[PDB]
């Protein structure tokens, strides 16, 4: 077949019942995952190759940058309750890799406090029970599918996106693979 178990895309041996539709989990400490974001827009460009409405969900993980690591986890939670990932994922990926300005977890709230989200807007949400259990929920999502290696995408619960059977000679063809083979998984 044109789609094979093992070259585009791997099968969940234990598949995750209740899963999102298109799960992201990515780290801002992943090299990988700051092309994702900056040179390929894998996110977006998966969004506009399926249907309108389908949930995407993008969670962080811990297991790169140690304490820093669990930092960037509650800090994305933060940012997914107050609906402010774009305005902080580009500054949260280039202050870890780029500029390596963010050294601890007051750097982290200052790239909020520079995006225009208030300082009282920001412990509040820090502290909040709300992220807590977002929080865990990040965590259990990981946990699911012993997640050991980002960026990753899951389809339906059940398959596992594989790029490293993709074409990397054309980053604008590498997406349009990752992205029709997302497509192929959700109307499986
Ligand atoms: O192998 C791995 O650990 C997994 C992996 C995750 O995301 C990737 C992206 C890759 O290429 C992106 C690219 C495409 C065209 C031109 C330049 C870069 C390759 C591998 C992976």
């Amino acid at each position: 077949a044109q789609y094979e178990d093992g070259k585009q895309y791997t099968t969940l041996e234990k598949p995750v019942a209740g899963a999102p539709q298109v799960l992201e989990f990515f780290s801002f400490f992943c090299p990988h995952c700051y092309q994702f974001e900056e040179v390929l827009h894998i996110s977006d460009n998966v969004k506009k190759k399926l249907p309108e409405g389908v949930k995407m969900t993008k969670y962080h993980v811990n297991f790169m940058g140690g304490d820093l690591g669990k930092d960037l986890t509650q800090a994305w939670a933060v940012a997914m309750a107050l609906g402010v990932e774009d305005k902080v994922t580009v500054p949260l990926f280039e202050g870890v890799q780029k500029t390596q300005t963010i050294r601890s977890a007051s750097d982290i709230r200052d790239v909020f406090i520079n995006a225009g989200i208030k300082g009282e807007e920001y412990d509040a949400a820090w502290n909040s029970f709300v992220v807590k259990s977002l929080v865990a929920q990040q965590e259990k999502a990981a946990a699911d599918v012993q997640l050991r290696g980002v960026p990753a995408m899951f389809v339906n619960g059940k398959y596992q996106l594989n790029p490293q059977g993709m074409d990397t000679s054309n980053m604008d063809v590498f997406v349009q693979q990752y992205a029709d083979t997302v497509k192929y998984l959700s109307e499986k």
